[PDB]
């Protein structure tokens, strides 16, 4: 940490921290577990050049109770570290694979996905694009506490395939993403869709069997995923609404967290 000169207080002492093994087996790249000695706080340290800077950049912009949350960096020297809570109960895609279902039950649900709208509406009011919104992006902690993160997974299966040295989730990516690379809010409005399906299915894979090359033509057609068992109906008209063909037609994320406070209430 810096003294109050190029100042920046976000910075801090490498020496704080115990680091521990790679986290989650290793699926989640150069992220270590930590202990943050001094509070007694368990954290996740990410490691390894301007993408990294600028993802720290970033974080340090965006503050929500639903977004994962920065506690510091150490980028004066390498190797550097971008500091995050630890959140005890991973990720949410595995977490809804895993869970005691009558205690993650319908009403659960429905808390998880207003949580996960909101910290959108947020990045949405500060003109922040995801870009990669889906359950293997978010993490639960305690009382069913979900935030959004961002993990850079795309080149950590066939989630991801490839696009031009780019390597997209194509069954999350909204027509104008993968017809002309136009990514915005509104590309994020329908990943939040198919992400909510996931939520539903208690992490189902979206268009299952369904060959990836055929995905573009089938939306196209107006295909769209069927309504999962015990989905509310109102739900499922959110969803169908985020996966509207135009963009300019999907709701904003104001409009579903509004729609799902109302509901949550
Ligand atoms: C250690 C770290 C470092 C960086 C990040 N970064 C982000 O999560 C993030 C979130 C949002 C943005 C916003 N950004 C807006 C612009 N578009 C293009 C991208 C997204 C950027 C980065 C998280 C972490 N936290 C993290 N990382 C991996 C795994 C875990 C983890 C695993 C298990 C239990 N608890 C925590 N925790
Ligand atoms: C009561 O709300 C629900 O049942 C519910 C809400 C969100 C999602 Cl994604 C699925 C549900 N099944
Ligand atoms: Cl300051
Ligand atoms: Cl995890
Ligand atoms: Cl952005
Ligand atoms: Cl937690």
């Amino acid at each position: 940490a810096m003294d109050p000169p190029n100042y920046d207080k976000w910075e801090m002492e490498r020496t704080d921290i115990t680091m521990k093994h790679k986290l989650g087996g290793g699926q989640y790249g150069e992220v270590y577990e930590g202990v943050w000695k001094k509070y007694s706080l368990t954290v996740a340290v990410k490691t390894l050049v301007e993408e990294f800077l600028k993802e720290a950049a970033v974080m340090k912009e965006i503050k929500h109770p639903n977004l994962v949350q920065l506690l510091g960096v150490c980028t004066r020297e390498p190797p550097f570290y971008i500091i995050t809570e630890f959140m005890t109960y991973g990720n949410l895609l595995d977490y809804l694979r895993e869970c005691n279902r009558q205690e993650v039950s319908a009403v659960v649900l429905l808390y998880m996905a207003t949580q996960i709208s909101s910290a959108m509406e947020y990045l949405e009011k500060k003109n922040f694009i995801h870009r990669d919104l889906a359950a293997r992006n978010c993490l639960v902690g305690e009382n069913h506490l979900v935030k959004v993160a961002d993990f850079g997974l795309s080149r950590l299966g066939d989630t991801y395939t490839a696009h031009a040295g780019a390597k997209f989730p194509i069954k999350w990516t909204a027509p104008e993403s993968l017809a002309y690379n136009k990514f915005s809010i509104k590309s994020d409005v329908w990943a939040f869709g198919v992400l909510l399906w996931e939520i539903a299915t208690y992490g189902m894979s979206p268009y299952p069997g369904i060959d990836l090359s055929q995905v573009y033509e089938l939306l196209e057609k107006d295909y769209r995923m069927e309504r999962p068992e015990g989905c509310p109906e109102k739900v499922y008209e959110l969803m169908r609404a985020c996966w509207q063909w135009n963009p300019s037609d999907r709701p904003s994320f104001a409009e579903i967290h509004q729609a799902f406070e109302t509901m949550f209430q």
